[PDB]
């Protein structure tokens, strides 16, 4: 994939963004599959995770607050899904 | 990382998830770089076409479409505002 500076037009940009978004989706897909795995083995967890992701956003030129909110969103869905999967 | 079925304990799971979340953050980082380069040349048409598409990918990957689509709507929305900034 061309680097953003190597891109020669909107088409490159759009496809790059499509590939990246799809990677995110698949990553989320593999992420939720670990719910099944976890079952065969506290908010304290969320408390630890969010600040680590906030650091990661920083290291990637992103706005920490926004990135943090996304994962709280993602993490709460995963937890709830765990309980839901629990009641197979 | 180990596949879900390969995990032998919670450590494996927690590391896989930290690795996945980091992949997502980094992906978001690169996304912003392309969105910024876009100015060197999103319209309501583009966005209206993108969301359904992501909802589709979500389903092909065993995920909740509304949740995932909502998720990308926030991303697109927020990035749009980051550009103007």
């Amino acid at each position: 994939m061309k680097t953003p500076e190597d891109c020669t037009g909107l088409a490159d940009i759009r496809e790059a963004i499509d590939r990246i978004d799809l990677d995110i989706v698949q990553a989320l897909g593999r992420r939720m599959d670990y719910v099944k795995a976890a079952s065969r083995f506290a908010p304290e967890r969320v408390a630890a995770m969010l600040p680590e992701r906030a650091r990661w956003a920083e290291e990637n030129g992103l706005d920490a607050p926004f990135v943090e909110g996304l994962f709280a969103q993602i993490i709460h869905w995963y937890i709830a899904e765990q309980i839901k999967y629990w009641r197979q």
